[PDB]
C-alpha cells in the first residue's frame, strides 16, 4: 500500500532531487537547470523557488504528486545520529549509504561560505575502493533517518572528500 521512499528520489538537472510532499521538491542548487526552465512540465509561474546556500527548494502551487504524503523536513539532526543517503545511479542502482552525522559546519571557500552538515560513511575506510561511496552526480540525493517510527529528511548531498569517507549535506527548513 505505502509509497516507497525511493520513489521520492528523481533525476533532476545533472544530479537528483527529493519529493518532500506533493507540492515540495528539494535538490542541490548546483545541479539544477537554469532559472526559467520548464520542469515536470511546469512553467515558471506554477512554482516558487527558495535557496539557502546549496540547498534549493521548489514549491508548486498545484500539487505535482498527490500520491505522496508530506514528510517532515528538518534542518539537519543531532550530531551522532545515523542517517541514510539514498543514492540513485543512472545505471538504475539504488544504494542506501549509512552515514554517522557530524557537526553543522559551513565551507566551500572563503567569501562564498555555504552552510550544511558533515557525516562519515559507515561503509568503512576504503569506501571508494569498493564502489561504495558517493560520486559527484549523486548530488541532490536525500539524507533521511527514522525518528522513532516517523521518517524525516534532513538535507541533500553536495559533496564528498577526496578519500570519500566524509560527506556533506546542504540543509535548511524553508
Amino acid at each position: 500500500a505505502p509509497v516507497s521512499i525511493w520513489s521520492r528520489v528523481v533525476q533532476f538537472g545533472t544530479g537528483w532531487g527529493f519529493w518532500v510532499s506533493g507540492h515540495v521538491f528539494i535538490t542541490a542548487k548546483h545541479v539544477a537547470p537554469p532559472k526559467g526552465t520548464e520542469i515536470f512540465g511546469r512553467k515558471p509561474g506554477d512554482f516558487t523557488v527558495t535557496s539557502s546556500g546549496d540547498f534549493l527548494k521548489y514549491y508548486f502551487t498545484s500539487a505535482v504528486r498527490p500520491d505522496i504524503p508530506a514528510m517532515v523536513l528538518e534542518n539537519g539532526c543531532q550530531e551522532g545520529v545515523v542517517a541514510s543517503v539514498l543514492v540513485k545511479r543512472a545505471s538504475g542502482e539504488m544504494l542506501a549509504l549509512a552515514v554517522r552525522m557530524g557537526s553543522q559546519a559551513a565551507i566551500k571557500i572563503g567569501s562564498a561560505v555555504v552552510h550544511g552538515q558533515t557525516g562519515m560513511l559507515l561503509t568503512g575506510s576504503n569506501a571508494k575502493a569498493q564502489d561504495l561511496g558517493t560520486i559527484p552526480g549523486d548530488a541532490g540525493c536525500p539524507y533521511v533517518y527514522k525518528k522513532g517510527n516517523t521518517w524525516v529528511v534532513i538535507g541533500v548531498h553536495v559533496a564528498a572528500t577526496r578519500s570519500g569517507n566524509t560527506v556533506i549535506a546542504a540543509t535548511h527548513g524553508e
